[PDB]
């Protein structure tokens, strides 16, 4: 139904997915939490894109999937947490739990206390990284990333949408 409102730079198939999410829907600004959260997603997505460990996906994307399912993914990898909502994705290598935050901003977000097995990848909208995310990343994810959310914020700035999406 809101098809015509697809940023150009969010995939087709990331738009139709997050039909599947109640998050952006109970937003008193639907359309600007929806794009904000195929943009997450799509973070999710950069981070992990054919980066390996051990020979197979470093990360299991658990955004999107049922909590049941990511429960049966940590118990299976003995990687657990103790928060209301679960890791959006596991990273194998550094056994850690990763949690995707981006912030409409201009400005670089802020780091906040996390657990030892836990990491919060802390975007902006305008393609600035937190300390603690440009350490975490890698450079060929950095770039991957980064690369996105310019594109997106770049693609924003052409209409009210980026102005919209700082309004949530």
């Amino acid at each position: 139904a809101m098809d015509r409102h697809k940023p150009k730079s969010i995939s087709s198939e990331i738009w139709a997915l997050s039909e599947t999410s109640k998050e952006w829907m109970s937003n008193l600004r639907p359309l600007e939490a929806r794009i904000v959260e195929c943009i997450k997603y799509t973070v999710c997505c950069h981070i992990s894109d054919m980066h390996l460990h051990n020979g197979v996906p470093r990360y299991i994307v658990n955004m999107w999937t049922p909590p049941e399912v990511a429960d049966q993914e940590m118990k299976r990898q003995n990687l657990i947490f103790a928060r209301p909502n679960v890791p959006d994705l596991l990273d194998l290598k550094e056994r850690k739990g990763v949690y995707v935050k981006v912030y409409p901003d201009n400005g670089t977000p802020t780091d906040y206390q996390t657990a030892e097995n836990e990491i919060f990848v802390r975007v902006s909208l305008s393609g600035q990284m937190s300390p603690i995310t440009r350490e975490y990343l890698d450079e060929v994810q950095r770039q991957d990333v980064t690369n996105f959310l310019v594109t997106i914020y770049n693609e924003s700035l052409e209409s009210n949408l980026l102005e919209r999406m700082q309004e949530l």
